[PDB]
């Protein structure tokens, strides 16, 4: 056992120099000096000269000089089930989804109508606001590790803002999707090809591609972003509405997307799938679809889920053309 102070400072310490050069190497972006840096690593390998045992492989000191950082994709456990989402292709399917529900919970639900992207869902962990974990779908109750990589999107924050309306929680997951906005579809390719690699066919597989670097500094380098959707389990948050969870999620600092709407019933769901079925293609990024959520969450702890999907929302999804 080494005395506590001495642990604490140096888990401190090491923490603190290994984001940096994470920033550095991997995401070509440093958030402070190189002379800052440098002093650093200096007193983290002076702590361990005085103090042996903290000098391990795995140190950022010993061992690593610009290093370690590798995906490997290994199975992560997600803390709450991460299913999919039924779908719905015609008008009578989803109306039957309402009436389904109406019957249900009875005028008392309403819709929270969002756009579908089409890219990779990525799921993320916050703990106390800090980012630990970013996994993809998997099976479901076990996804990828895909951490380094998800640290390099510029629209994941590595921590979360803190503010007064909306406390940190302890404990944060989320889900949303990553993806590539068509014109850096376009030139991601263009460079690729540059290089004598081949091309992507399309913006979803080249995000995923993207994201699943063993390297992440390839992914670093990609312009991926990803809006948020969803919450898997929360501690010290305890939203009313997934509505309400949105403010909370974007002023914290997550990304979150502008074209949600409120109905209030299925007349006001059908506008909206009208209009994303004229307007989607003004959209930078692809959308296939409306997902149609009832929006109060102990309307969704009532209706719950099935071991694929949840019975409180529906994706409506459009003909491709
Ligand atoms: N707004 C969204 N809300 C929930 N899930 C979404 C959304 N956009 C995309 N997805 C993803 O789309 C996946 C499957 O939808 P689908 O296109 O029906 O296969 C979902 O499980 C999510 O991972
Ligand atoms: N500002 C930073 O965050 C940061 C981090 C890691 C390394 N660096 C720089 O990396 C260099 C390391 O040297 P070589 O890789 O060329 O040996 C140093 O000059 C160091 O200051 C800067």
């Amino acid at each position: 056992q080494t005395a506590p102070e001495v642990l604490r400072q140096w888990q401190a310490l090491a923490e603190e120099v290994r984001e940096h050069q994470f920033r550095y190497y991997v995401r070509d972006a440093p958030i402070i000096s190189d002379a800052e840096f440098d002093e650093l690593l200096r007193r983290l390998e002076a702590l361990e000269e005085q103090h042996p045992e903290l000098r391990t492989p795995d140190s950022p000191t010993q061992l690593v000089g610009g290093a370690g950082f590798a995906t490997d994709f290994e199975p992560v456990d997600h803390l709450e089930r991460m299913l999919s989402l039924d779908n719905a292709f015609t008008a009578d399917e989803l109306a039957a989804w309402a009436g389904r529900i109406h019957a249900e919970v009875g005028d008392a639900a309403h819709y929270l109508c969002e756009l579908k992207i089409d890219g990779v869902a990525l799921s993320l962990v916050y703990r106390e606001g800090r980012l630990t974990r970013a996994s993809t779908r998997g099976d479901g109750r076990t996804g990828e590790d895909v951490t380094l990589n998800a640290r390099t999107i510029a629209d994941v924050p590595e921590r979360l803002t803190p503010g007064d309306d909306y406390p940190v929680p302890e404990v944060l997951e989320v889900r949303g999707e990553v993806f590539f906005r068509l014109d850096d579809f376009q030139a991601l390719n263009a460079s690729l090809v540059e290089e004598g690699k081949a091309p992507f066919a399309n913006p979803r597989n080249s995000a995923a591609g993207s994201l699943r670097q063993k390297d992440p500094a390839v992914t670093a380098r990609r312009r991926l972003r990803m809006i948020c959707y969803g919450l898997g389990h929360v501690e010290g948050f305890r939203p009313a509405t997934l509505h309400q969870a949105y403010l909370a999620l974007r002023a914290w600092g997550l990304p979150v997307s502008e074209h949600t709407t409120l109905a209030t019933d299925l007349a006001g769901v059908r506008e909206r799938i009208d209009y994303w079925g004229e307007h989607r293609h003004e959209v930078d990024h692809e959308i296939d679809g409306v997902v149609v959520k009832v929006d109060e969450v102990a309307l969704q702890r009532r209706l719950g889920s099935t071991s694929r999907a949840p019975r409180w929302a529906i994706a409506y999804k459009y003909p491709p053309e």
